[PDB]
């Protein structure tokens, strides 16, 4: 169910007596703004002039507002010069507005579209930005508190003199509830969810709907010859999981996208045991498998004509009597052998064992989602994610450009020969999983990327932007859901 | 059995040859020694002026003495200004003695006792540390060595003028032994003392007394919602347990004093382990359950007119398969969430449970023990104890005033608002068991204290004074028994 | 000069359009609210029934109000429930109000006294606060800003219907200055503010006073014999100080209060060399300095009647070819050898020579104030101050009741038998001034107080609460100095 409900001019009532308009540096650059059948332009100028509203981008200001006989509460948020208004403007503006509406309990609330809508701007950005804000800036994860409050519906009734469509809108909405639905799966306790669990609730989320989800347990995974992933979750008592989902937008038996993400549920680091800082928040381990099923969430959702098929590999990274030690030689399910140098380089083992599962779909482009590397965090620091290209340089240039235009920062980093060469530098196994240089993060990437043979592959390091120790416009602390809106709208124009 | 053997002005008997006196720095003070009834005052004041003795407190001086026609072994122990002796001086006293006493291998000596009491003193005080320090000062744990001496009695023939209640020392007696069985459990080898031995071994030494003891297995601990003290056992292979004692002293039906104790029998520090030398003497994590034993042990043998229930939480806090990580939620005893950030601060959750559980009893007054935290160390130093009071202030006075008067540095921290909303400071649990800031003391004590709600509580981090790492007056190097003196006091104002 | 113009029962102005009122939890609790010649309590009502305006304790609301004819500028802010309205409360109502007249640019406004005056509350406290506030709350130091915006004038036209007596406000703005000027002293960077720099401004700031003050060059040091302050400084180019200040309120010859500050400009550890972390705000390593400055300006400004000396020890720990290493052995003015064991102890050092040299004047009590030791914001946290005594018991006690009710968060420490001998643990000479063992703030603390003899004394050691790096109510990051208001009180109380 949605924490807004979205009523285009159905009927104008008594009842409600709360207004919601949108103000800009200057007022005159909109076209005059009218509440009933009153001209309310010259009002605002005045309240404007008096300071008692504003029009800094994403500022709240509150006023009594006389309109005919009733008093109303009037909300404004700034928007700023209407020139110069980016799409982060908008996320800030959406953001900040419904994070306050819903702080205050309203309940019925009057919203004139248009005072939101500019000369400047084309219509599905400013209602797509309303959309998903709707639901990612209202986002919270309350579930384990004993005084959670009530969810309530928050109903919106929309005023505009000429607008009709309202799919924009619920366009948003889908895509902001699948990045709230990866939040919940990265915010839930590594005692709660388990590989086995975690695949237990893909499957139960899927099952009405097109969406089609296949599970590989603990014994077909080793029998199958899954030997790094087997390795990388044996330490644990909740063994590893490999799911499959598949999703067939178009139906054609064309080659479907690869998306493969890192489920470790949780990170102690295994023998290469982490510092007590070190393993804060490494619930948040899996955010990348989460974040996979975001995405397909979103396309089957909106029903985008594409075939995807995504690959999570689950395990959780433990110590025990018989768990990974450095010095140990695996064989992967490629049948290469890899020496173990680092039992915290978990992920990229993992993913070695999702990737080249994942091209024998023969897939047209592999997208891989990880938190991997702390040298990644050091490179381009918290806020932004790294991006590795492996006979892909295309794709992945459309990818930064449709980054940077959905609030996203994206940027690449090199796979040379340099570490082609080093990830084989073991003295007794074909492949090593650790170097003692520098450059860890394009290791890593080498890795990686070393599975799915010549077949394109995009590598994205989230360790940083996948989480915020900050609350935003975007949400609370806690998962941020990096990259689904860049997919999503990478997909949109497939 | 006792360590020594007090007998009072017994026979004068031809078999011993050693004799004992107290020497201060004026001997005009004291009344004219004398032993058989020969006066001796002139000849030890000579011995005294050519330095063959002395009164410097708690040295020890030997010399053949010559009292009629047979030599004696003359064993003189200094007492300094009879102005100016504290109870600290007393224990210095005693304790250098008896040490003596039991270095030198002798079974039978004469005691002039008339030569330690002073017109400036209470009678009980002398007779007090004196008993007391006939066991602690000579407490030795050889029980694992191979090469251990036989125990001997030492036969102490009281020689007094004017003295006939001998009933003092034997109270002084019985204190001391219950020092010494809280030593015994906390020297235990943790391979040998796990919670379910901890427990067996505390019903057997109850078993024929007027004190109840009940045990709580680990699949009772689970099925009544024991939540914590599960969580933080369950990576051991010797699940927890808690053990509840009961004693009876006065009522049926007057509110007991709830005294807990936290009883982890190893302490690795989990998935947030410890360094090298921060494991070494992590088998003294259960000091707080031990020293509760032994206050229940002294105050039953007294036979004090009070009420008093036990509560001790037993686990050992180990690394495997499934042990608690940072990250988990958990549900207390109280019904309550809590986030665990790091596994090393495994007592206060433990307690929060075992709090809670003593608060069912409706108690007069909470007293939890405990080697919480190495921020008190780092507040107070190693020597003194960290007191916290929560709606007991009043209570807390009287225990840092009878502390003072008994050589036990016990002083208060506090307990504020800002550690009240920090335990609270959690973005998916109800609480959380630790804090990145400073004053860990502080909040380590917020946290225990909550759950005891309305109720007075007073919370002891005896981290640092709970162990010595030098040998005193007051023993060997190891357990001290620290508190134990303090509130068997305490418990004797009721 | 003033940051706000405060003008009582001014000339109704028709220019003026601005309107303060205080809201509480139930407003039939006040006094009926009129401004002009009208009474306005029941459309406040409606506003706050219609959530326009709210109660909540600091809260700033704003709205468009009408009173007849003129549509004004409301500003709110929240009193919460006045029968339990704290001091705090208060700090932060007034703190949270000025900030937003400030930031608002406001320069005109009415301001109704009579809605921040309660049955419930003293008069004095509400305009005490009130003046602090209109200072501390909207302090800034952008001196070295290129963007610095112009300073201006604030005028506010208190309306009350029975107030004349306006005194208690200026009171209020005099010790907010004072504070704001400690804070001045301590923002200034490391290179401008030197010990000689320091001395020279104290000297020109208080030229014209009834303050005399004294200034002690370095060559005058060394042959007076302050061999602890000499060996502090000499690493530096820029030698260290001693400022006395003078303050004689009632009388030509009584026992001066003698307020003894640590002036260290500037702490890199010296061979004892800080972390990259740790030299990070270092300049506020004066703070003690400072704020003896601030309390005296605070005492003189009010026309007190006490006598008091303030003594400064200044000096800049640096690294060079002759400064002070480990194993060095300096002669302290008070003639007793001091072996040097950890350089990053500096504080106690100048202390012990300041302290000595205080105690020449033969006061009723020391106090001496500094950041000193790490231990103590482990011990207490970051926002709590350390206070130790040494034959003052009672003038303590009534400081920490004191400090609790003007808001600052003040706790004991023990200095016992233990910390008086360990600071005599030399091998080579009479003191030393650093312990490896644990309880390092109680060893410093004993090593300060050993200079005064057996003159009362009282040691703050203000390292944690002397700074913020967290801005709120009472102002920005930086030195909060604290301390003033709870001594400024005390000294009115004398
Ligand atoms: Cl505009
Ligand atoms: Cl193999
Ligand atoms: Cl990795
Ligand atoms: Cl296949
Ligand atoms: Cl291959
Ligand atoms: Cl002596
Ligand atoms: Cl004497
Ligand atoms: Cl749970
Ligand atoms: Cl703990
Ligand atoms: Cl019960
Ligand atoms: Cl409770
Ligand atoms: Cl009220
Ligand atoms: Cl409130
Ligand atoms: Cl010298
Ligand atoms: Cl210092
Ligand atoms: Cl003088
Ligand atoms: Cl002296
Ligand atoms: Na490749
Ligand atoms: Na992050
Ligand atoms: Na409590
Ligand atoms: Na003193
Ligand atoms: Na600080």
């Amino acid at each position: 169910s949605n924490a807004m409900n979205f009523k285009l001019n159905n009927t104008l009532s008594n009842e409600i007596n709360t207004l919601i308009i949108g103000i800009p540096e200057h007022l005159n650059q909109l076209e005059r703004i009218s509440f009933n059948h009153i001209d309310i332009t010259e009002s605002l100028e005045r309240l404007k002039h008096q300071h008692i509203i504003g029009s800094k981008v994403g500022k709240i200001y509150t006023t009594a507002f006389d309109v005919q006989d009733q008093t109303y509460r009037l909300i404004t948020v700034g928007l700023g010069n209407l020139k110069t208004r980016s799409y982060q403007d908008m996320l800030k503006i959406w953001g900040h507005l419904f994070q306050y509406i819903k702080s205050e309990h309203i309940e019925d609330t009057y919203l004139l579209m248009d005072s939101f809508i500019s000369k400047y701007d084309q219509l599905s950005d400013v209602l797509m930005a309303c959309g998903i804000q709707s639901e990612r800036a209202t986002y919270e994860f309350d579930h384990y508190k004993s005084s959670k409050k009530a969810p309530f519906k928050t109903n919106l009734n929309l005023i505009s003199e000429s607008l009709i469509e309202l799919d924009f809108i619920h366009e948003g909405i889908s895509i902001g509830q699948s990045i709230n639905l990866a939040r919940d799966f990265s915010n839930m306790p590594p005692n709660v969810l388990t590989p086995q669990t975690f695949a237990e609730d893909i499957v139960n989320h899927f099952k009405n709907t097109k969406v089609k989800v296949d599970v590989k347990d603990y014994d077909t995974l080793v029998s199958e010859g899954f030997g790094l992933l087997q390795a990388v979750g044996k330490g644990s008592k909740h063994k590893p999981r490999l799911v499959t989902i598949t999703y067939n937008g178009k139906d054609k038996d064309e080659a479907p996208i690869a998306l493969v993400g890192k489920g470790i549920t949780y990170d102690s680091g295994g023998y290469s045991i982490k510092t007590k800082n070190g393993m804060a928040t490494m619930k948040f381990d899996m955010c990348g498998a989460a974040n996979v099923v975001g995405i397909i969430e979103a396309a089957s959702r909106l029903q985008l004509p594409v075939n995807i098929v995504g690959v999570l590999a689950c395990a959780e990274n433990m110590i025990n009597e018989a768990s990974m030690k450095p010095d140990d030689v695996f064989t992967a399910l490629s049948g290469e052998t890899v020496e173990v140098m680092n039992t915290d380089a978990e992920g990229r083992l993992v993913l070695a064992d999702a990737v080249f599962y994942a091209n024998q779909y023969q897939p047209s482009v592999i997208m891989d989602f990880a938190t991997l590397t702390g040298a990644a965090i050091v490179a381009l620091g918290d806020d932004k994610a790294a991006a590795f290209e492996s006979n892909s340089k295309v794709i992945l240039n459309d990818i930064l450009q449709i980054s940077s235009e959905v609030d996203e920062m994206v940027f690449e980093l090199p796979i040379t020969a340099t570490e082609r060469a080093s990830i084989k530098h073991s003295d007794i196994a074909d492949l090593v999983n650790h170097t003692n240089g520098q450059g860890k993060a394009l290791f890593a990437a080498s890795f990686v990327t070393h599975f799915s043979g010549q077949t394109p592959h995009i590598h994205f390091d989230i360790a940083g932007p996948a989480t915020t120790n900050k609350a935003s416009y975007n949400g609370p602390k806690g998962p941020t859901g990096f990259m689904i809106p860049t997919i999503v709208q990478w997909l949109k124009q497939q």
